């Protein structure tokens, strides 16, 4: 980001032109320079940027996606003088308070209305329930009812919470994150109409924003529903329309979501006080208001002045109806995770090939960031036989308390044999009884004869030949932010790991492949923001990377497939291998990871683990910002701790429970 120029970021259904001259008018006053773009999902990629040093200057996109960027540190809060505050609405500014702090500014209200063709229908229907005959009559004359897209939950919300459908229960002055209301009747009779329009052929699954608008500006459909945007397309297309209250279903009101487009600071930008005058200066003005409006219309603006200039227009008067009759969006951070799991549900009921209550139940448990697992998956029961050719194999992933925890293994098991550690000697011998077999696969016993931290491609493959059985891997897992922090701490005081052999499809990758980040021998006193900034660092989901078939993805090469390909398969590569491994711990859970492996393994300790809470990671200070970008840095790694740990907490809890009911069953007996 450019000191001393202005960048911003709008949506493409936007304004945009507008906004320019917005821009051409401060350039003229101040010569100060602003650019206006578009990019595509500018809304995935500002918190992906942002965290980093680039990015816009102002984003602009409706309140609803601010509360995550605001918890993410990614907005500078705004200060505008009362005077100004009182120049717009008070719900508008209330639309961008989070956790009591003005995150952006409030531009306009929006909300969705029934747009219809006044040659083709003079007046619109009322109902829902009514649309279905309305079509019988219009497909006579090769024409239909209604078509809008069905692709973005979005458009059809309005529908789905009309008889009950919720995003996440308001109660005590909160949104409750756990109170879903994705899946109740209201919500399944909403998208049950929808898809027996679909089925009854009144509508066609695969419409989207583009199908749907050009169908009615070509007047091939007598009605759509769409915002305040879509009205200068149909006005270019000179088609005869009106704009009013969406149709009621089982008697009751469209309930659309209120999106108020609001423009926020970067709080990575250099230009703060720029983009405040900018702003409060030039576009919250009746003439900045007016040049956006007029390229495409902003539906109810926030500035009182302006919004009563253009309230007699019944197009706005009729998008205050629709607003009124539904809910303003939450801000808050869980909104895209609500958003994400409608969209999936819609798209796969709307198509048949899940049924209405299935679909929604599963965007419930998405929605609801929930985890579901088998019996089987919370039950790992392991008869280990030492004495037999059963081993466990503990691969070690670097900054995940390994050194402890195979320390654990090789000096705190209580065995008739346990293993032999001779005093100042880093190895132990780890046999069975009676022979020269090793029953532990680990840098302390054996050492490290797959590779120096051989990650789970490496293990599978060399493990077996090495030893000749039953192989149970096991490993332990840490919160990647704080196993990030330990790596670059660790790298910055002389950590390579530059002997590892990293062999995927039997060869260490090439130079090309796999980039050092440093010059000369190491990389020690590296800044965490160069540490950050090389792209082929391994810290970055290293437990994702170690953990999956790397062949699944080509090695290293990533020229092989693209991102969008890579990353979900290495995910859930990584899922499944963890998930079907004998056991594994958490860093920051030493007692119940002790517990866990005691009862997997039926195997007890001689002292018991013990938390060290003031680790190397801990001692950083992280600024929001900066732990934001690195979680960005490690989504993948993000995800699978999510996972991870849930699936590990229900372990517990199972094995726990299991444990407790069977004490009182013996108790009871005697
Ligand atoms: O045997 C020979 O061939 C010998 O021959 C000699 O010549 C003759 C001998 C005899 C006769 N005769 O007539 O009788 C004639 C001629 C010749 O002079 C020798 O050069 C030659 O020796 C060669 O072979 C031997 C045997 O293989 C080699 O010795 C082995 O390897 C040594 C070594 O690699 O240094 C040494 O191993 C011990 O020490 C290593 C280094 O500390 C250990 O490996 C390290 O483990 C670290 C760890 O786990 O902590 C790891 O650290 C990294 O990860 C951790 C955890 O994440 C982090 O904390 C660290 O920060 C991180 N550091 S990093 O970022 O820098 O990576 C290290 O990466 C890893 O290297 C090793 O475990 C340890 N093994 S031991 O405990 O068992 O001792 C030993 O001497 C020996 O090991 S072993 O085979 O017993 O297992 C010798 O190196 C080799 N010399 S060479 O010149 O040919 O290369
Ligand atoms: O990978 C799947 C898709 O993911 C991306 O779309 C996401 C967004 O990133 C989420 O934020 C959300 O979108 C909401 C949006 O936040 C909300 O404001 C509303 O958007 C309206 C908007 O207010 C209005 O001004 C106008 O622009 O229409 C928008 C609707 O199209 O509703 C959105 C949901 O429909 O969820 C979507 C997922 O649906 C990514 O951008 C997509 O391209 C990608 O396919
Ligand atoms: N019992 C314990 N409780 C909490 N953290 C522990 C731990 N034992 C080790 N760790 C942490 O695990 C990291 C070392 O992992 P490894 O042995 O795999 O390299 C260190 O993190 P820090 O570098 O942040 O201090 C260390 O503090
Ligand atoms: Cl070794
Ligand atoms: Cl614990
Ligand atoms: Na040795
Ligand atoms: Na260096
Ligand atoms: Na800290």
């Amino acid at each position: 980001i450019e000191e001393g120029k202005l960048v911003i970021w709008i949506n493409g259904d936007k304004g945009y032109n507008g906004l320019a001259e917005v821009g051409k008018k401060f350039e003229k006053d101040t010569g100060i320079k602003v650019t206006v773009e578009h990019p595509d999902k500018l809304e995935e990629k500002f918190p992906q940027v942002a965290a980093t040093g680039d990015g816009p200057d102002i984003i602009f996109w409706a309140h609803d996606r601010f509360g995550g960027y605001a918890q993410s540190g990614l907005l500078a809060e705004i200060t505008p003088a009362a005077a100004f505050q009182d120049k717009l609405y008070p719900f508008t500014w209330d639309a961008v308070r989070y956790n009591g702090k003005l995150i952006a500014y409030p531009i306009a209200v929006e909300a969705l209305s029934l747009i219809y063709n006044k040659d083709l229908l003079p007046n619109p229907p009322k109902t829902w329930e009514e649309i279905p005959a309305l079509d019988k009559e219009l497909k006579a004359k090769g024409k239909s009812a209604l078509m809008f897209n069905l692709q973005e939950p979005y458009f059809t919300w309005p529908l789905i919470a009309a008889d009950g459908g919720y995003a996440f229960k308001y109660a005590a002055g909160k949104y409750d994150i756990k109170d879903v209301g994705v899946d109740n009747a209201g919500a399944k009779a909403g998208l049950t109409f929808l898809v027996d329009l679909i089925k009854n052929k009144h509508m066609n699954a695969d419409t989207d924003y583009s199908i749907a608008e050009a169908a009615f500006n070509k007047g091939e459909t007598a009605m759509t529903i769409n915002g305040p945007w879509a009205w200068s397309n149909i006005d270019t297309s000179a088609v005869n329309y009106g704009v009013t209250v969406l149709p009621t279903f089982k008697g009751q009101p469209s309930k659309p979501f209120v999106g108020v487009l609001s423009a926020g600071i970067n709080a990575a930008s250099p230009n703060k006080e720029l983009a405040k005058e900018f702003l409060e200066n030039y576009l919250l003005t009746d003439e900045g208001l007016e040049a956006v409006n007029k390229d495409k219309p902003l539906g109810a603006v926030a500035l009182k002045s302006y919004e009563e200039e253009l309230a007699k227009d019944p197009r706005i008067a009729a998008t205050m109806e629709n607003a009124q009759k539904g809910e303003i969006m939450p801000n808050i951070p869980q909104m895209s995770a609500f958003w994400y799991a409608v969209r999936t549900a819609v798209i796969n009921a709307a198509s048949g090939r899940q049924t209405v209550d299935a679909a929604l139940a599963a965007a419930q448990t998405n929605a609801a960031a929930k985890f579901n697992f088998t019996e089987r998956d919370l039950t790992r029961d392991v008869d280990f036989n030492i004495k037999g050719d059963d081993v466990i194999v503990f691969l070690h992933i670097q900054k995940t308390g390994g050194t402890t925890f195979g320390r654990h293994l090789v000096r705190n098991i209580r065995l008739e044999q346990p293993c032999d550690c001779k005093a100042g000697q880093k190895k132990c011998t780890c046999h069975r009884p009676g022979k020269q077999e090793s029953w532990l696969f680990s840098r302390f016993s054996t050492g490290w004869s797959c590779g120096l931290h051989a990650d789970w491609t490496e293990l599978t493959n060399c493990v077996p030949v090495i030893m000749d059985r039953n192989f149970y891997y096991i490993t332990m897992l840490r919160d990647p932010v704080s196993r990030y922090l330990s790596e670059w701490k660790h790298v910055q005081r002389g950590a390579t790991w530059k002997t590892s052999l990293h062999m995927c499809d039997g060869r260490s990758p090439t130079q090309d492949e796999l980039p050092t980040c440093y010059n000369g021998d190491d990389w020690s006193g590296v800044t965490l923001h160069d540490f950050m900034d090389c792209p082929s660092n391994l810290a970055n989901n290293r437990q994702v990377r170690m953990l999956a078939d790397l062949s699944l993805v080509g090695c290293y090469n990533l020229s092989t497939m693209n991102e969008s390909e890579r990353n979900p398969i290495l995910l859930a590569s990584a899922k499944s291998n963890l998930k079907n491994m004998a056991f594994y711990g958490l860093t920051e859970f030493q007692r119940k990871t002790q517990y866990l492996f005691e009862r997997t393994f039926h195997l007890r300790f001689i002292s018991a683990f013990t938390q060290i809470n003031s680790t190397r990671a801990a001692n950083v200070e992280l600024r929001d910002d900066m732990r934001s970008r690195i979680e960005q840095l490690n989504m993948l790694d993000m995800q699978l701790y999510e996972f991870a740990k849930d699936l590990f907490l229900q372990r517990y809890q199972f094995v726990r429970q299991r444990e407790r009911q069977e004490e009182r069953l013996k108790r009871r007996e005697e």
